[PDB]
């Protein structure tokens, strides 16, 4: 086919895979599945897909855990395929390895770590139950855009201090970047990212304020005070991570409990199980696959790396690899064990990780005592979508008001 750059002289015949991280053949069985056919029997630990340019994937966690330790040989300089796409990616601090990497990251953790989730405990309590609330008497709603989406945009548009009627263009570049649907090359999305933020970083360092976009701005790595362009591309990767990451896997975790009324049942019985529910559903239906370049010639696993090679190394495979974790695509809220690599791995850890969790939540605590009883819309064929995040293009649930109550 033409969707296949020719291989390679040094990459081995026998591990040609063709998976395309952007319309995988198996889609219509859930995303999640579709990447799980890269760990079917006879499929090797490391192969080579054609697709895309052409790159390396780890199937299993145990190479996927490695790789992203070992940031000598797998830079993160180039952590997105296509290779234009990781070419033109800048965004700090995920463009940079160590040593250099850790001075940007302490001053991003400040904006978006534990404190601050705390401060906005309140808040984001208070959205979640006012959309369900007005949803409730209705007995139905398009889960995505009636609250997936505007449910942690809002919370991270507050965060920002950014007005909420930008989220439509926002959203749109984030897409873009994530799952881009042709219109738009990576370099284009940033560009008009970066062109959003430059007067507002621009303002808020002559008059500053408490935002995270003020924080980032006016703040200091290791002592010395940052620039316009490094506060510029800080502030840009803190865009995707709050539009584009929670929004899609409570999608995932909705149309799950809405198939799975003996789920549903189990957290309406016991709610403190809720907490362990989260992680285990964060598993199951894990969502995001970057990944790195190398800085060298290198053998890996008994294959010949060679220098500016890619590689994915997808986050969601490690939980869903039987090696790590017994009948993987069974939920299992009393699961012993939940091993998984969902908020990443190596020094570049997932900073949004606290705001997250405490999204999922709420969200599952405040949806089943009011809406307790649910299900997909009769008829409903639901499709996914794949990208370096993956997400659900519509969820449509329906529901009997009488069986619904106010809290
Ligand atoms: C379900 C929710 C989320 C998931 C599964 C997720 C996933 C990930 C992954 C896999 C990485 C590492 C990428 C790599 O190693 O190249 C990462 C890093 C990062 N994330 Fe999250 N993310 C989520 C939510 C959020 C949120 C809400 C924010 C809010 C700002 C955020 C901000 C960041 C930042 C700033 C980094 C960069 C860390 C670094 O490069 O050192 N994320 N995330
Ligand atoms: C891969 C990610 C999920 C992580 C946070 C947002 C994201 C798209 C970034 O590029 C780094
Ligand atoms: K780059």
């Amino acid at each position: 086919n033409a969707n296949l750059a020719p291989l390679p002289p040094h990459v081995p015949e026998h591990l040609v895979f063709d998976f395309d991280m952007y319309n995988p053949s198996n889609l219509s069985a859930g995303v999640q599945e579709a990447w799980a056919v890269l760990q079917e029997s006879n499929v090797p630990d490391l192969v080579w897909t054609r697709c895309n340019g052409g790159h390396w994937i780890a199937t299993r966690g145990q190479l996927i855990r490695e790789a992203y330790e070992d940031y000598r040989h797998f830079s993160s300089e180039c952590p997105f395929i296509p290779r234009e796409a990781g070419e033109a990616y800048d965004f700090i601090p995920t463009s940079m390895d160590p040593p250099e990497q850790r001075q940007f990251r302490a001053l991003a953790n400040q904006v978006v770590g534990m404190p601050v989730v705390d401060k906005l405990e309140n808040r984001i309590q208070e959205l979640a139950c006012s959309l369900i609330e007005s949803l409730r008497p209705q007995g139905q709603c398009n889960f995505t855009e009636d609250y997936a989406e505007p449910f942690p945009i809002r919370i991270f548009m507050l965060l920002a201090g950014l007005p909420e009627e930008d989220i439509p263009h926002l959203k749109y570049l984030t897409d873009q970047m994530t799952r881009p649907d042709g219109s738009m090359t990576f370099a284009e999305a940033k560009e008009a990212l970066y062109d959003y933020l430059i007067p507002i970083i621009e303002q808020r360092r002559q008059k500053p304020g408490t935002d995270a976009i003020s924080i980032v701005a006016n703040g200091q790595v290791n002592g010395r005070p940052i620039t316009s362009d490094e506060a510029k591309r800080m502030c840009g990767l803190l865009l995707v991570g709050g539009l584009d990451t929670v929004v899609n896997f409570l999608s995932f975790s909705m149309e799950f409990l809405a198939k799975s009324p003996e789920h549903r049942q189990e957290l309406i019985e016991r709610p403190e199980r809720i907490p362990a529910a989260c992680e285990e559903l964060l598993r199951r239906f894990s969502l995001v696959a970057d990944g790195r370049i190398l800085t060298s010639d290198y053998e890996f696993h008994g294959v010949q790396l060679k220098k500016g090679d890619q590689i994915l190394l997808p986050q969601m495979l490690s939980g869903l690899d039987e090696r790590e974790n017994a009948a993987p695509m069974h939920v299992d809220f009393s699961r012993q064990k939940v091993s998984h690599t969902t908020f990443g791995h190596g020094s570049h850890l997932c900073l949004g990780q606290h705001l997250a969790r405490r999204e999922i939540i709420v969200t599952l605590k405040e949806w089943l005592t009011r809406i307790p009883d649910f299900s997909i819309a009769p008829g409903a064929q639901i499709q996914h979508k794949s990208g370096i995040v993956s997400g659900v293009q519509a969820l449509p649930l329906v529901w009997d008001p009488a069986t619904t109550k106010a809290v």
